[PDB]
């Protein structure tokens, strides 16, 4: 079922947008060198919650036990904070936020590197980035959802990397996760004419070689089948009448925040 937001549901949106976005922005400073995911975790749910007077979603889903996820290198996704995992240099870490306000949820996730880059590192953030911003600036309303994964894939892979086809984006408001899903590839199944007032994410997964992965014990923890790294970086978006409107933005982001197509 594609729900179509309303104008209202819109400015709630934006809510979670930013507040999530903040979370992130929040937690820049305190990721160094010496730090456990755990407590990275904890730091977020006391803002998400004392601060921000709102929820995340992630605690208890399907019995996910921490607040957000932090995904360290050839960690892929769900990566679970643990007060004992610590911050070597060279880490590059993605912080996957979401979190509900009124209802709505924002979700956003991006990339940070610790004490000094790899060049790889750097790289392929850097690609993950270059390939999440393309699909943004694609997004407007007549042009098929499909065209998109495309895209972002053969961005991709002309860099000599992998997209990952387990996971991907979503519709996502009232529900966290909603129709539809949004592929990072292309896909004879996919078929859908975006439409203004459609609100979804864009997640790209990108690992440095091969797009096989593997499952832990613990149930979350997702890792490279290679043991290659892989990077992602998320936004929440609103279908325009002329583009879109990206609502988890943040300072860091070199993109304009409203991407129109008119003139
Ligand atoms: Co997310
Ligand atoms: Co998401």
């Amino acid at each position: 079922a594609i729900s179509i937001k309303t104008p209202e549901d819109i400015e709630k949106m934006r809510v979670a947008g930013r507040l999530a976005a903040e979370v992130l922005e929040m937690i820049e400073p305190y990721v160094k060198p010496g730090v456990s995911t755990g407590e990275l975790d904890r730091i977020c749910n006391d803002y998400i919650v004392n601060e921000q007077h709102a929820v995340s979603a992630c605690l208890g889903y399907h019995g996910y036990p921490k607040s957000v996820c932090i995904s360290i290198n050839e960690v892929v996704c769900h990566g679970i904070p643990d007060d004992a995992k610590l911050l070597k240099d060279g880490d590059i870490v993605n912080i996957d936020v979401t979190v509900i306000k009124d209802g709505f949820h924002g979700d956003t996730s991006k990339m940070f590197i610790v004490g000094k880059p790899t060049i790889m590192g750097e790289r392929l953030c850097r690609i993950t980035q270059e390939s999440l911003y393309l699909a943004l600036r694609m997004v407007k309303p007549g042009i098929n959802l499909r065209e998109i994964g495309a895209a972002i894939q053969k961005f991709v892979e002309a860099e000599g990397f992998s997209v990952v086809r387990e996971y991907c984006g979503h519709g996502i408001g009232r529900g966290f996760h909603e129709e539809p899903q949004v592929l990072h590839y292309d896909s004879r199944e996919t078929n859908v004419v975006l439409k203004p007032g459609m609100t979804f994410t864009i997640e790209p997964m990108v690992n440095a070689g091969k797009k096989e992965i593997r499952t832990m014990k613990d149930g979350w923890t997702v890792k490279t089948k290679d043991r290659s790294l892989s990077a992602q970086y998320e936004h929440t978006i609103v279908v325009t009448d002329n583009g879109c409107e990206i609502l988890t933005l943040r300072k860091d982001d070199t993109i304009p925040a409203i991407i129109s197509h008119d003139e």
